[PDB]
């Protein structure tokens, strides 16, 4: 499972011209579900995202996690993170989870993160226009 | 070398409240320079980014590259892509290129991409607020 995170000052997800989810300071979490993922990997990835040292403390050191920083997570399903992009010019998805498993673990990861922090979401399998301001920018590819 | 690309309808880079680079349809390219990178890897990564099948054709199939799609690239230096994030909760940068090499290959990659397409940029080693609308969203981690 992959959580590609971007530190943001604000972000939102629009579907067909309407905003369906938004956050202020926090992380935009693009979530990629792979074959072999399970609730256990989700629990571990949620913990990693929630506690990753990505925010500035009162001295500008990247020392705080999103909880300490009083932020939110905007969680959006992104099947392309699981792509293999090594050869050629077209992505391959052999490691991608089926839509059923991906939606399940996506909604589950959301639940697990919500245990500790306010989170908002996109919509699974909907065309989304995801707007954000990556502050830094700061971007980390986390995975389990 | 890493090019984390996001398909956008628009994007911009602000530095201290002023927009220093912006694009319309295209790709926001977060660029991570690693130790061992060189002009040759840059040439290969620029080609990959420029020709990757990431845009929709007249039928909604992900068949066009950014050149065919008449887009631009917004290239922004991002040292965090080269981080190791496997253990613990704090990133490590053993594979990160020195600021000197990273700035060199960053400006070089920009030159190579400009040979084929209009490109705009952020500023190396400046705190940047990078705003964008990821259309899809569509996100690929490309590397060489």
């Amino acid at each position: 499972m992959i959580a590609l995170i971007q530190r943001v000052s604000q972000a939102k997800v629009d579907v067909k011209g309407e905003t369906i989810g938004k956050i202020g300071k926090g992380l935009l979490v693009l979530l990629g579900v792979e074959k072999e993922d399970n609730r256990e990997k989700a629990d571990k990835l949620a913990e990693k995202v929630l506690n990753y040292r990505i925010f500035s403390d009162e001295n500008d050191k990247m020392n705080l996690n999103v909880q300490q920083a009083q932020g939110e997570l905007l969680i959006v399903s992104q099947f392309t993170l699981a792509a293999d992009t090594q050869k050629g010019l077209r992505p391959s998805f052999s490691k991608g989870a089926s839509p059923a498993l991906a939606n399940e673990l996506y909604e589950y990861f959301i639940q697990k993160c919500a245990e500790k922090l306010p989170v908002s979401t996109g919509q699974f399998a909907a065309d989304m226009q995801v707007s954000l301001t990556n502050d830094g920018p700061v971007t980390f590819w986390l995975n389990v």
